[PDB]
């Protein structure tokens, strides 16, 4: 059952940014759906599809001293509506 | 489920400690287990209980450049029942 990123890592954090890294869980993924947005913000979250053989991605373009919720999604799945690993996210803060 | 710590954060980090926050389950709680080690390692791995009304757990004596992984849990009750755990990982400055 579930087979989500595994270990969804903030492994170093600007101002501005974020590296995140992760690894790919067992089954073969076509890609990584990656969303972030300020954590119970009611705007509109950013999301960025990966090739499913990416293992990091750097968030850019954030707010410093603000709380990010991201979050992945493996999908497996071929279409316009493929099918999508349960959810997968960490909280950080950028830097002041 | 509604006793699993909420939205738990990496706030700061340093190359030997790491701040981290969370958000209070809504049902009331007793402790917080938190518990910290290196992520995939062979090192020992530390829990620290805490009171159900603290939010934050400043992580020190932490290795620089170093991934760790957290997990929380809570505890309800008297003697009790747990909370499926939560966790994130952090890697500390270098």
């Amino acid at each position: 059952v579930s087979d989500v990123p595994r270990d969804i890592e903030v492994v170093a954090v600007t101002p501005t940014s974020a590296l995140i890294s992760w690894d790919a869980p067992a089954v073969t993924i076509r890609y990584i759906r990656l969303t972030y947005g300020e954590t119970g913000g009611n705007s509109p979250v950013q999301e960025i599809t990966l090739p499913g053989s990416k293992s990091t991605y750097t968030i850019s373009g954030l707010k410093p001293g603000t709380d990010y919720t991201v979050t992945l999604y493996s999908v497996t799945g071929r279409g316009d509506s493929p099918a999508s690993s349960k959810p997968a996210s960490i909280n950080f803060r950028t830097e002041i």
